[PDB]
């Protein structure tokens, strides 16, 4: 009916969804914390909507695979099993064709994460050799700019990334920031993302700038009037401060000396 709960599918992702701790089993929504829980309490509030946090049954963002098949939240909204995707999910002209997305909440842009003290400088540095290997999680936005890239260099990169004999890419983002801590392995990943581990991890930085510009939006299925509402929603949240009272509790820390 009209008060239907809605089904929102997201993907465990620090600090944007993650279990909250806890001394005894937690349940249900309450069972997760995060940027994205703050925003979709939010919108809940705006909008009226009672909803369920659903974790994406495949552990991906979304890619279209070699039958020309979408996977992850993508898929999941496609195939109308979740009404709303509330994740750090990259607005792509390729996801546009197959979803709707609300104006971004948040921007990034690709860079690299790996450790201080080299000598690696650039993307140009990382494509130019083969001892330190590099990759970026399967499945997602990251993976697809380099696998449709026509830039020289992110085609080298490409090359060297998706044909190592340990795979270079990565099941999710908590995988590839242990490859970055424990091996001689760079990350390429969202710039958001890379600001929150590298002040988590001193030893760890961006190298170069970023390589794209782009947003996070909420997904919803083609022709969701959600869409619009949300849109709507996220501007009045700007509006307040509220987007950036929540960029600032979940990034929050010390610094690096
Ligand atoms: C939310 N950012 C993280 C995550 O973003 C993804 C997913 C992306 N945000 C998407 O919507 O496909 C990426 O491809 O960079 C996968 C994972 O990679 C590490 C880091 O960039
Ligand atoms: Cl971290």
């Amino acid at each position: 009916g009209a008060n239907r709960t809605l089904i929102v599918t997201t993907i465990l992702e620090e600090p944007y969804v993650m279990y909250r701790k806890s001394d005894k089993p937690l349940y249900g929504n309450d069972r997760f914390e995060g940027y994205c829980l703050d925003l979709l309490k939010e919108l809940s509030n705006i909008l009226g909507f009672l909803y369920d946090v659903k974790l994406v049954p495949d552990g991906k963002y979304g890619a279209q695979n070699d039958k020309g098949e979408w996977n992850g939240m993508v898929k999941e909204l496609i195939d109308h099993r979740a009404d709303l995707a509330v994740a750090p999910l990259t607005i792509t002209y390729v996801r546009e064709k197959v979803i709707d997305f609300s104006k971004p909440f948040m921007t990034l842009g690709i860079s690299i994460l790996y450790r201080k003290g080299t000598p690696i400088d650039s993307a140009d540095d990382l494509a130019k050799q083969t001892k330190i290997e590099y990759g970026a999680v399967r499945d997602g936005s990251t993976m697809t700019f380099f696998k449709k890239s026509k830039i020289s260099t992110y085609e080298k990169m490409w090359a060297f990334m998706s044909s190592r004999q340990q795979s270079a890419l990565v099941k999710n983002s908590d995988e590839g920031i242990q490859r970055v801590l424990t091996t001689d392995y760079a990350l390429l990943m969202e710039s958001t993302s890379i600001e929150y581990v590298t002040q988590r991890n001193c030893n760890l930085t961006q190298i170069g700038g970023l390589i794209d510009s782009k947003g996070y939006g909420v997904g919803t299925p083609i022709g969701s009037p959600y869409r619009d509402k949300i849109t709507i929603a996220i501007l009045q949240l700007q509006e307040e401060g509220k987007l950036h009272m929540m960029k600032e509790k979940w990034w929050r820390g010390n610094g690096c000396p």
